[PDB]
């Protein structure tokens, strides 16, 4: 079920890869950079992002949803999703 990661930005960043779905399925966490401060927050590879900084974000662009990641300077907290479950 969703679940809310408190992350506080590093000099390198916050250490993930966000990846988006032909406009607009989504915006899913590629990738978590090993000993970075998305790991620390236990950000995991595969998350769909639902919320930043309290905003749901379903819906809109990979560009929306980078910049309101970067509105508040050093810190984010991302409501996420893992999907364990589909059917095809
Ligand atoms: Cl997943
Ligand atoms: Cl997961």
């Amino acid at each position: 079920m969703p679940r809310l990661c408190r992350l506080v930005r590093g000099e390198q960043g916050y250490g993930f890869h966000l990846h988006g779905e032909k406009g607009r399925r989504g915006q899913f966490i590629r990738r978590v950079e090993p000993g970075s401060p998305a790991e620390a927050a236990a950000l995991r590879a595969g998350d769909r992002l639902v919320e930043v900084n309290g905003v749901n974000v379903e819906g809109e662009t990979h560009h929306q949803v980078v910049q309101r990641i970067k509105a508040v300077e050093g810190q984010t907290r991302l409501l996420v999703v893992d999907q364990m479950d589909s059917t095809l």
